[PDB]
This record gives C-alpha cells, sequence and structure tokens, in this order.
C-alpha cells in the first residue's frame, strides 16, 4: 500500500531552519534510504502532499499554515504530517491534528506552550525544545555553585516572530520548577539607545548572573556599554543564548572564532569587554555520519532546489526531520508488525516516545512526553589568543556536563563570581 | 430541494446575548415565517446543524469553533454559516468561509479588525458594530462644537473577552478617520483602586470631553472620585458607553432610571455627580412589531429552552439573527428567480449588501461594505426628578440626531462645556 506525508512548510521562502529548501533533500535522503532497507515498510511506498504555512508577504503565518493543513486533510488523507515548524502556524495545525487522531511529526515548534500534551495530544518534536535549555543553566548552576538568583533579559525585535521572548519564555519557566531561586525577567527594545543606557543603569539591582537573548550586535553593544559602566568580569556573568551559532559564523567548526571583532575602531576595546561574557549555542555533532549526510544535503540542495546551503548551526533542523522521519517510519513498521495499521496514532506514537534512536546526529533520545532530548555547548575565550572556543558539552540524555579535551572556563579571578555581592543588592 | 444553514453557537452557555438559548427561538421563528410564505424559496426546505463554539470550561473560544465549523463544512455541505458571535471565535472560522467561498451571517463579531472585507469576503454582519459607533460621536461633537481634542479611557477585567478593548479600538479608529481632533486613549484595570485615583490625578491635563468604557459599578465609583476632586460639570462631561443598557435595567421602555443609585449611603453624593454624565447605548426599537416579536421569543424560549429571558436590550442581538437570516433568504431567492444557484455565494452576497431591509427591529439598510447600519441612543439626567432618560437618537443610515418629545440635554451651565480651557491644558 502507501503511506501519505502531508507536509506544511514554507515551500518558497527559503530563509527559515526549517524552510522547504533545506528539508526537502532531507526527506528526500531519508525517503531514498528507507527504500534501500527491506527491514524498513516491507514493500510499501511512502509518498509527500506538500502545501504551504505562509501567506501572501511570504511569511509565516497562523492564518494559512491550518488552511493548507484542512486541504490536505480534506483532499489526500494523509497518515502522519510534518507540521509547521514555525512557532504561529504550529499551534492551530497540532490541535487540528490532535482532533483528527493523526500524529504530527516537527523538528521545530521549539516554543513552551506546544509542550501541553493534554491539548497536543499525538505530536512528536524531534528537534531541539525551549525548555530543554532549561534543564542546561540548571546543571550550570549546581555545578558553579549559584543558587541564589539570576536575571533574564529578551530583546525585541519587529520583525522577528518574538524569538526571544519564547525563548525565555521556556528558560525561565523550567529553570523556575529545576531550581528554587529568584529570578527576573526583562525586555527591552532592541534598537533604543535609551533602553541600553536604561538596563545598564538597572542591572546592578537585580543580578549578577545575566542571561541576554539578543542579537550579536546588540549583545556586542551592550558588552561595550557594560565595560565603560565599570561592569567588570570579576562580579558579573553575561551570558548570550545564541542557539543557532550567528555570532560565531555557524560555529560548525574547530577554527578559532572571535566574536568582539568588527573593524570599527573599538574592537580593540571590546576584546577586553568580552572577558565577562560566554556563549550557549546548540551542540555540533562530531559523528562522521552527520558530515557525510551533510555532504550529500549539500549537493541535493542545489541540483534540486537551486539553493546554496550556508555550512552552519541551523542544517541540524534540517537533519532532525530525517531522523524524526526515520523514527517514525520504523515504529510504524513495529506496529505493522504486531497487526496493526498505519492510521493506529497512540500505537503508533507510544512507540516512539521514551525511546533511543540511531540517526545521522547521533544517539537521541526521545523522552517520555515526546521531545527529544537536546544536548548544548558553552563557549568561552581563550586568554591568550582573544578567541572562543568550546568548553563545555552538555549531554542531554544524562543531563551532565564534560569539559572538551584539555579546555576550563576562564575565570577573571581563577573561580566564578558569587550571585550574591558582600552586602546583597 | 434543501438548504442547510450551518449554526456555530454556544450550544449550552446561557450568558452570552447570541447563545443559542436565545438564537434558537429566532431561527426557528424566521424559519416559520419563511415557510408560511410562498413568496420566499418555494418549495424549499431550510434546517440547521448545530456545532458548538466552546471550549471545555464552557466559555466561547478560537481554538473550538474553527474544529466545529470544519466538521460541519466536511459533514453536511452547508450553503451558509450563521456563524459566531464572539470577537475571538469569529475570525478563523471567518477566515476559514472566506477561503471556502460560504457566506457567513452574524449578529455579533463587532471588532474593528472583522470588517477588513478584503480578508474576510462574503461576511454579513446584520448585528451592531463597533466602528459604527464613531460615527455617532463624530455626529455629536459637530452638533455641540467640540473639534479640538478628546479622551477615551477603557477599564480592563479578567474575566471579559477584552469587551471595552474592541470597543473603544473601533470607536477611536473610526473617530480618528472622520475627524481632524486629537484623540489620546488610555487603559487601566476595573478592580484596582489606585489607578482610579492615578486616573484622577491624570485627566484634568488630557481632555475635558472623556469617553469611558468600563462596568457601571467602575463608572460609579469613578464619579464619586470625580465629585471629590473638583472635577465637576462646567468644566467635564463623561459619556458612559453602555451598550447594551447594563447600569440602566436593561435600557428598554419608558420607565425613569437612576443608574446612581445603590442605598449604600452616597445616593445623595451620587445623583450630584452624575450631573455632568451622559450615557450612550443601543436604540430600543419604538415599533409593535418588535414588540409582538419578543412576545412570541420569551414564550419558545421558555418552551424550548427551559431558560427565562428577561427584558433588556441585548434583545436585539437575538431579534437581528431573525432579520438578517430572513433578508438572506430572500437574496439566494432573487438568485434563483435569475437561474442562479444557492452556493453562488458572491453573486448573493452583493444582492444583501448595499440594500435597505424590513425586519422586526425596523427598516434596516446594510452599508455598501456589508455592516449594518446602527442607531444610538443618548441618555441624560432630568434636572428635576433626577432620573435619566433618552434625550437624543441616533439614526444610522442618515446620520442626524433626534430630539425625544420636546427634551433637551441638561447641561449644568446651560451650553456644552469646551473641549479646551481658558489657556489650554
Ligand atoms: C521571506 O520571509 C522573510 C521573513 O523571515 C521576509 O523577510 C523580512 O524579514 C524581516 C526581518 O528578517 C522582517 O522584519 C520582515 O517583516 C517585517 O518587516 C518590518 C521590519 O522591517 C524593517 O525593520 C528592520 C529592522 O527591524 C529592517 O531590517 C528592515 O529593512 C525594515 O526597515 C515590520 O515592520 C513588518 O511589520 C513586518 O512584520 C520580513 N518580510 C515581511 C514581508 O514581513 C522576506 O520578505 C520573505 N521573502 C520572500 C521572497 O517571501
Ligand atoms: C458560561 O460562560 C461564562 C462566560 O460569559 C463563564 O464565565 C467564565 O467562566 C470561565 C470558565 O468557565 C472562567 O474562567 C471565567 O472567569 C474569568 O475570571 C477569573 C477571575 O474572576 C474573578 O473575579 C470575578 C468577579 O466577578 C469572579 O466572579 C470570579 O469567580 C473570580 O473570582 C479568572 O481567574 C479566570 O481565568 C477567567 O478569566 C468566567 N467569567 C465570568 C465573567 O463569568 C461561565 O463559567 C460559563 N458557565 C457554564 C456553565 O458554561
Ligand atoms: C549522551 O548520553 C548517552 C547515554 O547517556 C550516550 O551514549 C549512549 O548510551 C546508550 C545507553 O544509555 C547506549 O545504548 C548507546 O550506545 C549503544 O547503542 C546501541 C544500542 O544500545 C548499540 O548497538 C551500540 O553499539 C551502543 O552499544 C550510547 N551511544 C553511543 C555510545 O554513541 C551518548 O553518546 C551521549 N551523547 C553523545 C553525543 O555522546
Ligand atoms: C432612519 O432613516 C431611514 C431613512 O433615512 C428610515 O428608513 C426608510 O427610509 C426610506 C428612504 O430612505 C423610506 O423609503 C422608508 O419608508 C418606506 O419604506 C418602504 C420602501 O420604500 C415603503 O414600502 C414604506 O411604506 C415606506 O414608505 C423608511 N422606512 C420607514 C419610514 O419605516 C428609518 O425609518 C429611520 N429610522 C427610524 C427609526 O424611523
Ligand atoms: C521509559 O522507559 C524506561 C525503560 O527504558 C522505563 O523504565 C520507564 O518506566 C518508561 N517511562 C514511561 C513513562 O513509560
Ligand atoms: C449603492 O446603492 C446606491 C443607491 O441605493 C447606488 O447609488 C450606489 O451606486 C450603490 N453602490 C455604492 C457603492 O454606493
Ligand atoms: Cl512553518
Ligand atoms: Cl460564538
Amino acid at each position: 500500500g502507501n503511506l501519505t506525508v502531508a507536509v506544511v512548510l514554507p515551500l518558497a521562502n527559503t530563509s527559515y531552519p526549517w524552510s522547504w529548501a533545506r528539508v526537502g533533500p532531507a526527506v528526500e535522503l531519508a525517503l531514498a534510504q528507507v527504500k534501500a532497507r527491506p527491514d524498513l515498510l516491507p514493500g510499501w511506498t511512502v509518498r509527500t502532499v506538500l502545501g504551504s504555512s505562509e501567506n501572501a508577504l511570504g511569511v509565516c503565518s497562523d492564518t494559512a499554515a491550518p488552511l493548507a493543513a484542512v486541504d490536505l486533510k480534506w483532499e489526500h488523507n494523509p497518515a502522519v504530517f510534518l507540521g509547521p515548524g514555525c512557532v504561529y502556524a504550529a499551534a492551530p495545525v497540532g490541535r487540528f491534528t490532535a482532533h483528527w487522531r493523526v500524529p504530527l511529526l516537527t523538528a521545530g515548534a521549539p516554543a513552551l506552550g506546544f509542550g501541553v500534551k493534554d491539548e497536543y495530544a499525538l505530536t512528536t518534536r524531534a528537534g531541539p525544545s525551549y525548555a530543554k535549555l532549561g534543564d542546561f543553566v540548571a546543571a550550570l548552576h549546581r555545578r558553579l555553585g549559584w543558587e541564589r538568583q539570576a536575571l533574564m533579559l529578551y530583546a525585541y525585535r519587529p520583525g522577528d516572530e518574538e524569538h526571544c521572548f519564547f525563548l525565555v519564555e521556556g528558560l525561565f519557566m523550567r529553570v523556575r520548577d529545576r531550581l528554587n531561586i529568584t529570578v527576573d525577567h526583562l525586555e527591552f527594545a532592541e534598537d533604543d539607545l535609551s533602553h541600553y543606557t536604561r538596563l545598564l543603569r538597572t542591572m546592578p539591582r537585580k543580578g549578577r548572573v545575566i542571561y541576554i537573548c539578543s542579537s550579536p550586535d546588540a549583545f556586542r553593544t551592550l558588552m561595550l556599554l557594560a565595560l565603560e559602566a565599570g561592569l567588570c568580569g570579576e562580579d558579573y556573568v553575561f551570558f548570550h543564548l545564541d542557539i543557532f551559532g550567528q555570532s560565531l559564523q555557524g560555529g560548525q567548526g574547530p577554527a578559532p572564532r572571535r566574536p568582539w571583532e568588527r573593524g570599527d575602531g573599538q574592537d580593540v576595546s571590546a576584546r577586553q569587554a568580552f572577558q565577562a561574557a560566554k556563549i550557549i549555542t546548540y551542540k555540533d555533532p562530531d559523528n562522521p555520519e552527520y558530515l557525510e549526510f551533510l555532504k550529500q544535503l549539500k549537493h541535493l540542495a542545489y541540483e534540486q532546489f537551486n539553493f546554496t546551503m550556508e555550512d552552519g548551526l541551523v542544517n541540524t533542523i534540517p537533519a532532525s526531520f530525517h531522523d524524526g522521519l526515520l523514527l517514525y517510519i520504523q515504529a510504524v513498521t513495529e506496529t505493522l508488525a504486531h497487526g496493526g495499521t498505519v492510521t493506529d496514532g497512540e500505537n503508533i506514537t507510544q512507540r516512539m516516545w521514551n525511546r533511543s534512536f540511531q540517526g545521522v546526529t547521533g544517539y537521541l533520545k526521545i523522552d517520555s512526553s515526546g521531545d527529544r532530548e537536546t544536548d548544548f555547548s558553552l563557549w568561552d575565550m581563550d586568554p591568550e589568543n582573544g578567541a572562543f572556543r568550546v568548553v563545555l558539552n552538555y549531554n542531554g540524555t544524562s543531563q551532565e556536563l564534560v569539559a572538551v579535551s584539555g579546555r576550563k572556563l576562564n575565570w577573571p579571578l581563577g573561580y566564578p563570581p558569587p550571585d550574591i555581592p558582600k552586602c546583597g543588592f
């Protein structure tokens, strides 16, 4: 028989980590591998019927994603959805598919509200989540001894789909649960220098361990302002939540990075200001299978969709769709082997949750709630060269930190600064 | 043949002006009238299929309204949607119907954003709109000579579906388009006594003609504070946007109201504070057909839904569904007389827009944009008795103001206060 796979992704806009111009060859490679392995759905054929989740302007829309999903459901009767990876498009489509009793795979939709599996039954997330980043910092605080207070700033920009609002919402909500610490939750406009001055005035009263979600330019500007304000590294620690490594040119390899450099005269004084800054990115998989998959993905993305892949850390999202789709196909194969159909949403989904799988991105594990366990990296600056390099790797499954071969965190005083000064704030 | 009307309304919750417990008898009376007249749809049969637009908690929601609409569309293939009335349920369902090319009738959904007929094609609003209130105040200002400045407060309450936010949004937008005056629109928390003191401090600098959208209790508690602060009626005038006449015992009939009285000991001091307050409600139709319709609607509602229908000015929403639907039943008849079909949404809709109809609520007119022309009423205090009464009626179609039974506005100084003082603010 056949197994339709409805796809609701941006088909023309090629500026998203999940856009069809980069996820298309991932699914194509996955389906090419399914058809060469007798152990996966013996004799069946897997098809894709693809709709678009973007409006007339060409951007994510919660208005057109459900329309496309309903059209696809009415016409083709899919067995699964590679639902939207976009926070605003994913919610209505996930509610529709939960009402229809159809599984929904996605390597996007990292928002916290999507993880309420009473309203979003049968949906799986094979890619990074935002709440899983609250486990990482919780593991930092236990290791570094901070157990009192923290502050969390998130920038605002008119264009983006409130990326940092959701990022820090998830981080904050999970950090409250894991730790009984006092956290503060602030926002600033990313273009108003008045807001930056106000923020530099404010912080000395609210915390000594600050997590900032902003663009690389805004974080460099904040560091330069803080250095002038006197906010040195013997007191503060600034953590830049740059998940896709945009300030590190992707952060895809061992090359030395120096994100404090712009060649604008003040980059001599920007190296000084970054002595109290560390960067929290996703983890770049090291296995050779990932490199081979990237090598043969970059070629399909050119021959098929006439689009050139950028060679960064956003490729993990195209690879996670491949891994998740293969995991789903294996679950469906087991379900059929136990005498079922490809329409048993509940039986199929409970064979995906709470198990480990071997993909190109490593040996991953979908947790008991359906969300994938995410691994992170912490970058710090070398005292001698001045270049940034990875110093800590966090394994989501076992929930522990590993120091890279011959590296350790660079603290100005040799040890982390306390999160509570001599006489508080 | 058969004509199927799809209904997406609260079927169990009885606390809405459009809830099925009070709109069901209206539609049943309409369909009884259709079946007794050879003029309308000769020989056809009209029948309704019901879906609920409320979630588990029992409140109308934007999550369960489109789900019910999609289920109804896929199962019964309706010719028209007697769509939702909530501002939040009516948007996704309106977009779905616009995408399907199916007309959507509603006497609710007054929000301004629902009147953009490029995104909401084929939808008709046979009931009051919020922007149509901005036509009223403009026609009021021209009559009283105010042409400089205005201020608009709206209350915020956790429970309501941001009723006053949308009311003031529509009013403010339409007043901005139709006048050159400078308008400023604030917000205040309704159950936070600090905000009231803050507002009484603020107002004397930002306006002298104020429109307040709040609950009757909030308006009275704020008028007492205004009297205490010295904001008397020789300078300020306060307009209470109480559209359904909640503060006037429903605002229907000829009896005299006393909205300043609770027997709490401040009645003597509350009658004095209301000398600078006037109330803007909907207009209660004065024709005998409306009274007969109410008489045979209450009995039917009690007999057929075990719900007792207290009289008031919220009964115009049940009666508009009765009118609009009938208007539609006429339009779809004329189409058939020209060789069309019941599924000619575009030709059916343009035969409803920009024409007048004779219903139980008067001789109504649907404007060229599809929204009905609403008539308003202005209530003012009698200087002698101290009881409130209707003193102005506003005809939406022709946009004139009519004094009622030789009545006149009670201005504490004899003429309207200036909207800009001797030396401004
Ligand atoms: C594909 O989709 C992308 C969206 O990822 C479209 O690109 C535009 O991307 C920007 C930011 O990445 C986004 O702001 C645009 O939408 C918003 O645009 C303005 C803001 O833009 C202005 O300010 C920014 C700084 O914040 C300047 O960099 C920019 O030059 C402007 O001066 C908002 O005010 C709007 O309200 C809107 O929300 C986004 N494009 C659109 C139409 O929203 C890209 O056009 C798409 N391309 C194709 C071919 O479909
Ligand atoms: C029928 O529909 C009405 C809506 O018109 C329902 O009333 C609402 O019901 C929902 C859940 O069913 C409930 O969440 C709403 O409460 C809202 O407000 C509270 C805070 O309100 C507090 O103050 C008011 C003051 O009057 C108290 O009455 C109330 O008990 C609270 O102490 C929020 O915390 C909630 O989150 C929510 O936003 C409620 N609102 C109103 C105005 O009634 C009604 O339950 C439905 N009934 C049935 C049988 O379906
Ligand atoms: C993150 O942690 C996990 C474990 O905490 C690391 O290793 C994996 O651990 C599981 C058990 O928890 C192993 O089963 C898995 O290796 C086995 O996988 C299959 C099936 O068991 C077997 O055929 C293999 O030969 C191997 O025995 C572990 N995966 C490995 C070692 O690759 C995981 O590696 C950590 N993350 C990273 C990036 O290393
Ligand atoms: C508000 O004003 C409108 C008009 O500005 C009144 O409604 C009708 O107006 C039209 C012309 O604009 C009148 O022709 C109509 O009266 C006739 O309507 C039909 C068809 O023309 C005819 O068969 C009737 O016999 C009647 O002669 C007006 N409708 C009436 C007078 O009922 C409207 O009445 C005004 N509002 C109120 C509350 O009166
Ligand atoms: C998940 O699987 C483990 C075995 O690996 C089991 O012990 C645990 O109970 C499972 N959790 C749930 C929620 O089923
Ligand atoms: C609406 O009807 C009037 C006459 O009632 C007509 O003059 C006008 O052209 C019609 N259309 C518009 C857009 O006004
Ligand atoms: Cl998407
Ligand atoms: Cl509704």
